[PDB]
């Protein structure tokens, strides 16, 4: 409901020059790239021209054109962004950074000739010198994720489990050709793999053979199952849903369940050691601790949200919301970011309603490219207020 809105209804080119001193280390870094309002979607390539850079990259995205944000249809009224425009508006910013310095930003992002501009100074303050920042001590995103622990060990422990499965479909495959063969895993009675994989439980868990018989494809051999199983936890871990949590969460029972199960096989009915079939309990209680943990991860206290609220007395808006970078050795950042913005002329402007902003962010690397740099592809889109019933009839 702008007049500046019709300057975003198709793909505009965007320029960025940042001039930077955080505690003495000063860098320049100049991005451009392009952004199409229409869908919210951001195309961006940022080089340090002065060297390298003395910060994570990801410290810096939240400075480096909110007025980019796709907003639905009955939320334009509340686009403040695009309002300010072509005159411009600036941008201030405190980030807060836990137990380490402090950036002040001031940006003007602003309409010159058929260019979106965004010319920002940074200074940063009460930085720690072997802290993360300073450090480099930030992993490569903006993801709301859990630390690289327990991702690899996911992966890991997936795949262990997946060879193991691979290993006994083989041993069962060949106790069907030829009974006498010895596995890597048969040294005696008492201890073998063919006996538990020969075994009535070892094609279907003893049962639903009975149920659709001996011969149907369902009755697979368990180590078919114990591959699915493995590699769909794999595949949706990689996605963090809540979703995620009830599939994971159903599976990861039923394979505890049916490990203490299989187990008491073992022990009682078959009198026999596994150490593969154990090995596969440990990842089952492995996988089971990974669903909880992340349970409890999904904490509210991917993309983020940054909430959007009025500012009357300034003639513009506010912001406030909190990033969390990832730490490698397993720790987090919180980066606390403290906004407000006003047009930088005296024309009219949209106050909008408390709405908030939802970001998705996804860096990567040109690998023909020896400079410092950073590739970012952003999608934003605005939330917060919901389309009312239509009531206006009769």
């Amino acid at each position: 409901m702008s007049k500046g809105e019709e300057l975003f209804t198709g793909v505009v080119p965007i320029l960025v020059e940042l001039d930077g001193d955080v505690n003495g280390h000063k860098f320049s870094v100049r991005g451009e790239g392009e952004g199409d309002a229409t869908n919210g979607k951001l195309t961006l390539k940022f080089i340090c021209t002065t060297g390298k850079l003395p910060v994570p990259w990801p410290t810096l995205v939240t400075t480096l054109v909110q007025c980019f944000s796709r907003y639905p249809d009955h939320m334009k009224r509340h686009d403040f962004f695009k309002s300010a425009m072509p005159e411009g508006y600036v941008q201030e910013r405190t980030i807060s950074f836990k137990d380490d310095g402090t950036y002040k930003t001031r940006a003007e992002v602003k309409f010159e000739g058929d260019t979106l501009v965004n010319r920002i100074e940074l200074k940063g303050i009460d930085f720690k010198e072997d802290g993360n920042i300073l450090g480099h001590k930030l992993e490569y995103n903006l993801r709301v994720s859990t630390p690289r622990w327990e991702r690899i060990a996911r992966v890991l422990v997936c795949l262990l489990g997946i060879l193991l499965s691979l290993y006994a479909f083989h041993v069962e495959r060949e106790h069907a050709r030829d009974p006498s063969y010895k596995a890597l895993c048969d040294v005696s009675s008492s201890i073998s793999c063919s006996k538990v994989f020969g075994s009535r439980w070892g094609r279907g868990f003893g049962l639903l053979g009975s149920i659709f018989g001996n011969d149907s494809a369902l009755n697979q051999p368990n180590s078919v199952y114990g591959i699915v199983f493995y590699a769909f936890q794999l595949l949706l871990g990689m996605t963090v849903s809540a979703m995620a949590a009830l599939i994971l969460m159903t599976t990861s029972i039923m394979s505890v369940v049916g490990s203490l199960y299989l187990g008491y096989i073992l022990y009682f009915v078959l009198k026999d050691l596994s150490v593969i079939c154990v090995t596969t309990y440990a990842l089952n209680f492995i996988l089971f601790v990974l669903n909880y943990k992340r349970l409890v991860y999904l904490n509210e206290a991917n993309s983020h949200n940054v909430y959007i609220t009025a500012d009357k007395q300034k003639n513009g808006i506010k912001a406030n919301f909190k990033i969390r970078h990832n730490v490698e050795d397993g720790s987090v950042q919180l980066a606390d970011h403290y906004q407000q913005n006003t047009p930088i002329g005296d024309g009219p402007v949209l106050l909008p309603d408390n709405h908030y902003l939802s970001t998705q962010s996804v860096l990567s690397k040109d690998p023909n490219e020896k400079r410092d740099h950073m590739v970012l592809l952003e999608f934003v889109t605005a939330a917060g207020i919901t389309h009312g019933m239509d009531e206006l009839y009769k």
